[PDB]
């Protein structure tokens, strides 16, 4: 009984690219799993750091901020990822 508090909700897009953007409540401990759909990968991102770029992105602590945008590559791929938090 100890997951994160996070919520994946549609963020910043453009065109070829989209950003989502994750609002979370602790932060401190960042430990979700992104779980992309086997094709986009991350291009950039702010507000805290990644752990990876491509199948499973863990974001990881470097400051206080527990919203974080990450680009999607599309080249193919209309589904949104989401940032997992839970224990199971």
């Amino acid at each position: 009984t100890g997951s994160c508090s996070v919520s994946a909700v549609r963020g910043e897009e453009w065109a070829d690219r989209f950003n989502v953007t994750y609002s979370v409540s602790g932060s401190s401990s960042w430990v979700v799993t992104l779980g992309l759909n086997g094709g986009q990968s991350v291009q950039s991102s702010w507000n805290a750091a990644l752990t990876g770029s491509s199948g499973t992105v863990t974001a990881r602590p470097n400051g206080s901020g527990n919203s974080f945008g990450v680009t999607f590559y599309k080249n193919g791929s209309s589904a949104t990822p989401g940032a997992t938090c839970a224990t199971g």
